[PDB]
């Protein structure tokens, strides 16, 4: 449906998610892409908390508008790891995700038929990492040792993706 209501699976492609809580409201904006393309984009606006899963990687996902603000993930097979944190950072509408978009990206088929933006996103970067990684930017991992940082290799590390950390498991 439109919004996705508390503790119902729900689906954005590769990522599953489950609201915890808080509530989005959806507004049509312009959003200058990292090419240079102006695309209008329906953005969500709000607090929101989430458990997600990318295949065995679960973590919990909090946003506000066009922000990942805190995403803890569970240590898991590190493809899906990945994935699971391009797909929150896609879905949580950051800046920083739009910016990294770097290449070519349609917003129309070849037939001319409508695609989705934000799924065309994900599309771009489960297959173009690297492009949302470099503008993403990191900060030290947190002082307990329960919790560690992660880096885009995915490796534990003394300095961690802002708003990522890890739980093992
Ligand atoms: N933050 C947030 N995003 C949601 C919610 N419900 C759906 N979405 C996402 O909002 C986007 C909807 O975009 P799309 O399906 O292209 O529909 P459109 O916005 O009507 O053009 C998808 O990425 C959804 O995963 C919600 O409650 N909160």
């Amino acid at each position: 449906g439109s919004h996705m209501k508390i503790r119902q699976r729900q689906r954005f492609g590769r990522l599953e998610l489950k609201r915890i809580s808080g509530r989005g409201f959806k507004n049509d904006e312009e959003i200058l892409i990292g090419n240079g393309t102006i695309q209008k984009i329906g953005i969500w606006d709000g607090e929101e908390e989430f458990h997600v899963r990318c295949g065995e990687c679960r973590g919990i996902l909090k946003k506000s508008k066009m922000k990942l603000e805190k995403l803890l993930i569970n240590s898991a097979k590190k493809e899906d790891m990945r994935d699971l944190i391009i797909l929150c950072m896609v879905f949580s509408q950051d800046t920083r995700m739009f910016q990294g978009v770097r290449g070519e990206i349609n917003f129309l088929n070849r037939a001319g038929q409508l695609l989705s933006p934000m799924y065309q996103l994900q599309r771009y970067f489960l297959n173009r990492s690297s492009d949302l990684f470099d503008q993403w930017g990191y900060e030290e991992s947190p002082k307990a040792s329960e919790l560690h940082g992660i880096n885009e290799s995915m490796n534990a590390s003394d300095y961690t993706l802002k708003g990522v950390v890890v739980t093992k498991n």
